């Protein structure tokens, strides 16, 4: 089976944007769709929440239980960026150091948000079960292994793992060279 | 949009007690209401899960994926204690050492359950994707890191992180001036 | 209350096989039913996901939030096993190295995929917030901790814990006993 919902339901919703063959699970849950942007050939899984400005582009997998909160910031993946399973993506976090009052039942005035949009450029690969936090550009290529967590912005072509992460080896660049084959083949 | 029950949805729940200005999601799943207490201005997200025991007081989120298993023995929050995305507190959990059997499928008289009643102090906050075992008590304005284990009690007014946590920095206790701050404009 | 088909329901899934006094979550995912069994006195809570091929024998809870991606591979779990909270066991996954490109939106003529079968042998735990990747062979009686991720073969009878994990010290096999004790009993 699958659990996606139609062409039809999917014009239903009212994204601000959408492309085609855009798989988006039923039990995903879509907040604000007015501020959410989704270019072709997307498959967002079960359990997924997207809420807030959020910016997909194409040949995407947001794989199940994934959380994407954009905030007014917005989070943006660019073209070929991928996101396993039970990752958390932030674009505004409270301040946990104990000099605010935290979390959306208080108003801001007491509160010290950290936000910034969070990008994740082309042919990023987020592991499953990791946390990235605002105002965080992952580099082009860069991979970030199983159950990472990202406080700052990440190096292009590099893997990276741990909590918080740290840079382990370079990442191969063929997938540029595969991208640009897979493209050539779908235009001729 | 917003995914949460109406006060008048609320109100047929039947929860042992719920406050004021309370928003709880239609995608989290509320087993055993007649022993949930939940205090005024309280969230709960997508895909929660409150089992058996729990009591929340007041001016607190519960964020989505966040699974409270308060059993019999039960799970307190107290007031302005917050609980980050994908955390699962336990009030009960089975032996992993070798010398029982475990799990919902099988008879109490073979396994050898951990409990105790866990609780969360004032201005606790629990960081993303973390895990509390049975029998603790989070002290008062702690804040654990994101993904993080607590099999222990902790001090209060620490930052602690990893897994098991170690203690890693004082907690600043400005919170507490603004608590009081806040509640007087209120 | 509580969240489970009715066996009239279930049956009106089509797994392969399914045995008695089983409890599936109307709120878990099943893909692929057809190639789903299930054994007796089987658990398998909210948010779950099955998908593709995935054998569970009996005696076993598959607590919420986990998923078994078993692909055409497939992932089988033996007598006794039991996966706790917020665990992924993938039968496949994608190359991280750069090499290939990834995921369901990409043919596969450019992917590098890596399959190979899961097996749970019997009593084995996994504990919550884990990690399991292809072509692992997690040992009878194996514990794995909390917030682990395993990507090699367990040897039986041992307890892992880490990211990936290391051997910390042997299970007690107690448990060899109490099944035995407890199947009689029946
Ligand atoms: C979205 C699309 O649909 C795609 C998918 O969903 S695919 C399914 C999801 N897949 C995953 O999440 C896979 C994540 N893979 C990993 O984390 C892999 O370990 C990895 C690619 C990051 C590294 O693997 P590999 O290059 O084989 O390196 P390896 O030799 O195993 O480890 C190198 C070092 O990093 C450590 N390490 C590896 N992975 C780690 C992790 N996730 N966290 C912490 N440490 C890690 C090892 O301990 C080792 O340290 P040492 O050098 O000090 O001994
Ligand atoms: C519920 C309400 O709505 C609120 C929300 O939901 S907010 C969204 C959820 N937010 C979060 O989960 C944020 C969690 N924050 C963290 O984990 C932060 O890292 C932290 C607050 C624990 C520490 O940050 P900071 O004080 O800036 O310390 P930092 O300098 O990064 O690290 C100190 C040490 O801890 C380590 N560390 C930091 N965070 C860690 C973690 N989570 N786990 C393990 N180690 C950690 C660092 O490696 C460093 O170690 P070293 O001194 O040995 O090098
Ligand atoms: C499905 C059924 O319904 C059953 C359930 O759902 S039960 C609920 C879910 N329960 C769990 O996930 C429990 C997981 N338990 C653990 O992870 C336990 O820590 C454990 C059983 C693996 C080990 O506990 P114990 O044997 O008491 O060992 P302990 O002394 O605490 O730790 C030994 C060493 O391992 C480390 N360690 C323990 N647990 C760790 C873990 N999860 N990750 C990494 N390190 C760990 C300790 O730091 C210590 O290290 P050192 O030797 O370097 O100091
Ligand atoms: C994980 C998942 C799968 N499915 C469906 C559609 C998928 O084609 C099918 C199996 O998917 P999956 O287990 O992701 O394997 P793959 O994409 O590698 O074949 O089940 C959903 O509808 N929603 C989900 O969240
Ligand atoms: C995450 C989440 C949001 N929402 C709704 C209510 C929120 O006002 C809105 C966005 O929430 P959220 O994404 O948490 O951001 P903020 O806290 O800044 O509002 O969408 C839910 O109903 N359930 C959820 O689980
Ligand atoms: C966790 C969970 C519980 N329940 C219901 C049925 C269970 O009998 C009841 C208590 O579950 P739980 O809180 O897991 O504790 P126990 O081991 O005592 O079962 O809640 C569900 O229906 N689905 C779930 O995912
Ligand atoms: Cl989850």
């Amino acid at each position: 089976m699958n659990s996606f919902y139609s062409q039809e339901e999917l014009k239903k919703i009212g994204f601000l944007s959408v492309g085609k063959n855009v798989l988006i699970s039923k039990k995903a849950s879509i907040y604000n769709p007015g501020v959410i942007s989704i270019g072709n050939n997307v498959r967002i899984d079960d359990f997924c929440i997207l809420s807030g400005k959020v910016t997909i582009g194409s040949y995407s997998h947001i794989a199940a239980y994934t959380a994407l909160y954009g905030g007014e910031v917005g989070i943006e993946m660019y073209d070929f960026a991928n996101i396993s399973s039970r990752t958390i993506v932030y674009a505004a976090i409270d301040d946990f150091s104990g000099n605010a009052l935290m979390g959306p039942t208080i108003p801001n005035q007491y509160k010290n948000v950290k936000t910034g949009k969070v990008i994740l450029k082309k042919h990023v690969i987020i592991g499953a079960h990791s946390i990235i936090f605002p105002n965080v550009v992952i580099g082009e290529g860069v991979a970030v292994g199983a159950m990472s967590m990202v406080k700052e912005s990440l190096d292009d072509w590099y893997i990276y793992v741990g909590v918080p992460v740290r840079k382990i080896k370079a990442r191969k660049r063929k997938i540029v060279e595969l991208e640009n084959e897979f493209l050539k083949s779908m235009n001729s």
